[PDB]
RNA sequence: GGUCACGCACAGAGCAAACCAUUCGAAAGAGUGGGACGCAAAGCCUCCGGCCUAAACCAUUGCACUCCGGUAGGUAGCGGGGUUACCGAUGG
């Protein structure tokens, strides 16, 4: 199942893009190194967000530690990704 | 002369990009005033294609690194098309 970008679902749609990156930034970085965010609200990529990290622990440690939590008022949905990105 | 096209002018007009000020707006963007980048319809209309915005309503739990919900607003100075018009190269 592990894998190094990291797959946030169930999130916030009314969350404008740009303050989601850095709202995202702020909160993950505490657990690794981060190279890029990627999210858009177009009808296939609302409520969803990527963060590319650099070593798996650091990843699984955010993943393990607030599965469930209530961002901007919704539970997040985290589970691991599935391709490298094109970085 | 009319009409339909056309723009190498003539002649009298017209409009106003960017920026600034101010109002409206959630925004894109619009109005107004100053100001001219340009414009032969840069007059007017979103019917069609594009592009831009996304606050609200409805829809949506979606795995991307082309871009993609409905709806609504916007751009006519992004094309198409509709509609109106000044001048007239011994002009076609
Ligand atoms: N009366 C009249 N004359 C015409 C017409 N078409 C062409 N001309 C003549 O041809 C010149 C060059 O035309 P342009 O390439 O469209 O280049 C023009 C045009 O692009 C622009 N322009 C000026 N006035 C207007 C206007 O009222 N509407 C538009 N759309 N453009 C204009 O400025 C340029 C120079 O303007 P001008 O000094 O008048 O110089 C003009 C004008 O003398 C027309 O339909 N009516
Ligand atoms: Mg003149
Ligand atoms: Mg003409």
């Amino acid at each position: 199942r592990p894998n190094h970008t990291i797959y946030i679902n169930n999130l916030n749609e009314k969350i404008k893009k740009d303050e989601l990156k850095k709202s995202l930034h702020a909160i993950f970085s505490r657990f690794g190194q981060i190279l890029d965010i990627l999210v858009s609200r177009s009808l296939k990529m609302r409520g969803q967000a990527f963060v590319i990290f650099k070593e798996v622990s650091s990843a699984t440690n955010a993943l393990r530690s607030m599965q469930g939590f209530p961002f901007y008022d919704k539970p997040m949905r985290i589970q691991y990704a599935k391709t490298d990105s094109d970085i």
